[PDB]
C-alpha cells in the first residue's frame, strides 16, 4: 500500500551521460553505441540564440571542436551530424555500457522519468507528464539542457525526451531522439506561446482508482454519469474529452476494483463541481494527473 | 526553473540489490563488499509472523539454507549472523559493483530516496521523509522488505533505511543498516501504535523559498513574527516547533531572497490559520514538508 510519484530507475541512463563542450558552452550528451546525441545548441554562443542560423555555425565547427567526455575519460569524435534539432557525435569507442535500447515520440499525456544532469553528472530523477500542449513541468537549471526523458520495460530503455530550453513562463520544452521538438516551439530566445493547456482527465481517473485501491474512498458516491455529460463538465473545467479508448484503457483499473469506467467519471465531476472540501486523496489536495492507468497498474501490482 | 521531488539517481544502489530466499520466503538483500544485509523476517514462515523467536528460527537455519541470487549468478554464502532485526550473509565474494558508502542514522524529518525492489530488481525510485513520528509513507507491496533508502554525496551512498513492514495503517517502518527500528515498531505481526505524527516545519519553510525562488510569491505578506508566536501557531496545527537550529539551517535561503526567517514564519501562519484560498505553491494545494533546507539548496543550485 501507498502511491508515490515514482520514477524508473536511473542507473541505465546514468551510464549512458556525458558531457559536451564546443567552445565555450557545455552541456550533456548522451552515449549511445559510437554515437553521442546532445542538443545542436551547444554551438551556440549568447549572441547567437537569439536568432541562430544553426547550419552556418555547424560549419565552421570540426570533429576536433566537440569535446566529449565520459567521467574522465575523452571520446574520440570521428564525425558530426545535425538531425533536426540535435547533434549526432559519432565516437571512435561504443559505449560499454549502453543498455537495449529504443528511440520513441510519446504522446502528451504520457509519463516519463527525467534524469537532471550537470556537466554530465547525474543530479537526481523525477516523474513527469508530457503535458497536453507538448511542454513539460520539469526542474532544470542553465547546464541541464541534454538531459533525458524515459521509460524502461523489463531490459529496454526507451528514450523519450532531450531537454532544450526554458520558456520566458517557466515551463520546459525539448525533443524527441530525433531531435523534433514536441509542440510548436524552436530553438531560439524568442518569446513562445505555449498552447492552452488542459487536465489529462484519463490519467486523473486512474489516480482516482489507485486511491481506492490503496483506502481513499472518501469521493466514491451513489451517482453515474454518461460521456457526453462528463464531457460537458470537462470542457467546463479545461479537462481532456473522455473517450472510449480512453474508458478501453481503464479497463484493468475498472475489473480490479469493480468500479464501472463511467461511476468514476461520476465522482471525478462531483470532485469537480464541488472541490475537495479542504479534504485530500492519496496525500494531495489536488486532482493529480501525472500518473497514466499504465503506472498505476505497474505500482500497485509490482512490475520490475 | 521548477520544483520537483527529486530522489537521488538510484544506478549505485542498483547494482547492490540482490534477492534473498531462506525456505519459502523471498525478500530484498543489499551486496555491499563481501556481505549481503536483508531483513531478518526472511527466516520467518506465515505462522511464525505473529510472535517470532528469531534466535530459535535462525538455529535451525545453516548458510546453505540462504539462496542469494544476483541478477542471474548465485552467491556462495560462508556465514551468517543476526544483528538487530537484520540477517548479514556473508559470501565469498566481494559485489564488483560495491560503490563508496557509509551506514548511517537519520533523524526524523530528514529526507532520502527509496529503491522499492522486488525479487531483487529494481522498479523505482521515489523521495520522501522520515516522519517525526518514525514511520515513512512509502508505496510497498508484499516482497518489497529488504528495498533501502538513500542519501548520495558526491560518490558516497549514505545507506539509512531497509524497509521491514506495513503497519495496518498503511505506513510503513523500516531500520537502519544495523537493524534497529527506527520508531518503537518491533518485526512482528501485531498492531503497533505509531505516535502523533506532526508537520516538519522547518521543510515547510524551506519549500515556502524554494517557492520564492522560482517566482510564486503571492504567499508573502506585510507581517513578521517571533519564535515564541509563532510557535503558538505550531502547536495549534501540529507542526514541529521552530528553534534557533531550524533557523540557523534556513540562513543560507533566508541570505539568497532577502526574506528574514520570522518574516518567512509570518506567511507560513498567515497559510496556517487562513488555508491557500484554493490556490497553489509549486504545483500543490497543500503545505508540502518532504524537502529539507538542504534539498532546496541543492536542488535550486545543481549539485551532482
Ligand atoms: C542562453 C541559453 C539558454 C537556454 C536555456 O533555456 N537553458 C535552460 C534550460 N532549462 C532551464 C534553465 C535554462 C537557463 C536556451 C534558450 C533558448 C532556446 C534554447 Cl534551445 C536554449
Ligand atoms: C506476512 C509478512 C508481511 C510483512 C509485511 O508487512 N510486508 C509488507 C511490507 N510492505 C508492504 C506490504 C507488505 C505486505 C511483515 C509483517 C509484519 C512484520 C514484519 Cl517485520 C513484516
Amino acid at each position: 500500500s501507498g502511491f508515490r510519484k515514482m520514477a524508473f530507475p536511473s542507473g541505465k541512463v546514468e551510464g549512458c551521460m556525458v558531457q559536451v563542450t564546443c567552445g565555450t558552452t557545455t552541456l550533456n550528451g548522451l552515449w549511445l553505441d559510437d554515437v553521442v546525441y546532445c542538443p545542436r545548441h551547444v554551438i551556440c554562443t549568447s549572441e547567437d540564440m537569439l536568432n541562430p542560423n544553426y547550419e552556418d555555425l555547424l560549419i565552421r565547427k570540426s570533429n576536433h571542436n566537440f569535446l566529449v567526455q565520459a567521467g574522465n575519460v575523452q571520446l574520440r569524435v570521428i564525425g558530426h551530424s545535425m538531425q533536426n534539432c540535435v547533434l549526432k557525435l559519432k565516437v571512435d569507442t561504443a559505449n560499454p555500457k549502453t543498455p537495449k535500447y529504443k528511440f520513441v515520440r510519446i504522446q502528451p499525456g504520457q509519463t516519463f522519468s527525467v534524469l537532471a544532469c550537470y556537466n554530465g553528472s547525474p543530479s537526481g530523477v523525477y516523474q513527469c507528464a508530457m503535458r497536453p500542449n507538448f511542454t513539460i513541468k520539469g526542474s532544470f537549471l542553465n547546464g541541464s539542457c541534454g538531459s533525458v526523458g524515459f521509460n524502461i520495460d523489463y531490459d529496454c530503455v526507451s528514450f523519450c525526451y532531450m531537454h532544450h530550453m526554458e520558456l520566458p513562463t517557466g515551463v520546459h520544452a525539448g525533443t524527441d531522439l530525433e531531435g523534433n521538438f514536441y509542440g510548436p516551439f524552436v530553438d531560439r530566445q524568442t518569446a513562445q506561446a505555449a498552447g492552452t493547456d488542459t487536465t489529462i482527465t484519463v490519467n486523473v481517473l486512474a489516480w482516482l482508482y489507485a486511491a481506492v485501491i490503496n483506502g481513499d474512498r472518501w469521493f466514491l458516491n451513489r451517482f453515474t454519469t454518461t460521456l457526453n455529460d462528463f464531457n460537458l463538465v470537462a470542457m467546463k473545467y479545461n479537462y481532456e474529452p473522455l473517450t472510449q479508448d480512453h474508458v478501453d484503457i481503464l479497463g484493468p483499473l475498472s475489473a480490479q476494483t469493480g468500479i464501472a469506467v463511467l461511476d468514476m467519471c461520476a465522482s471525478l465531476k462531483e470532485l469537480l463541481q464541488n472541490g475537495m472540501n479542504g479534504r485530500t486523496i492519496l496525500g494531495s489536495a489536488l486532482l493529480e494527473d501525472e500518473f497514466t492507468p499504465f503506472d498505476v497498474v505497474r505500482q500497485c501490482s509490482g512490475v520490475t
